[PDB]
């Protein structure tokens, strides 16, 4: 689990979105595992606006922060799980590390600030959804 609050924007993975989530609904996209929610308080998180390719992850499934090299948003197959059949994923970041299902939600971030959520794993790599793209996150 995991959320980045940005202005009055909640951001998680798709699959873990609530039903406050859905009635709230700003932007989602299944290919990218990503919906945004609107909120009533003002959140702290700022987002990363760069071309980063190293930063730190939150792990839970260790109550771990690891730093990682990671690369450039891709479209990338991912297998069959709980959630989505087996589909290319877009905007998603690899790294050499541990991760669990129960992980996603876990942020990356770098100097400038928020880079994207854990959404992907398995075969010792890590995936995240990136949100750096997502302007509009910045404004109204
Ligand atoms: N973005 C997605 O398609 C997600 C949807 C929910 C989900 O359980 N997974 C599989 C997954 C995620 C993190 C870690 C691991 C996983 O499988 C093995 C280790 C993929
Ligand atoms: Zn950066």
């Amino acid at each position: 689990s995991g959320a980045i609050y940005v202005g009055n924007y909640r951001v998680v993975n798709r699959h873990l979105a609530t039903h406050n989530d859905w009635a709230n609904l700003v932007w989602e996209d299944s290919s990218r595992d990503l919906l945004v929610s609107s909120t009533t308080a003002q959140g702290c998180d700022t987002i990363a606006r760069c071309d980063c390719q190293t930063g730190v992850y939150y792990c839970s499934s260790r109550r771990k922060h690891y730093p990682v090299s990671f690369s450039k948003p891709s479209l990338i197959f991912v297998e069959a799980s709980e959630y989505y059949p087996a589909r290319y994923q877009s905007h998603l970041m690899l790294a050499v590390g541990h991760s669990e299902p129960g992980d996603c939600g876990g942020i990356l971030r770098c100097q400038h600030g928020v880079v994207g959520i854990v959404s992907t794993g398995g075969n010792g790599l890590v995936g995240f959804a990136d949100v750096r793209d997502l302007l509009w996150l910045d404004e109204e």
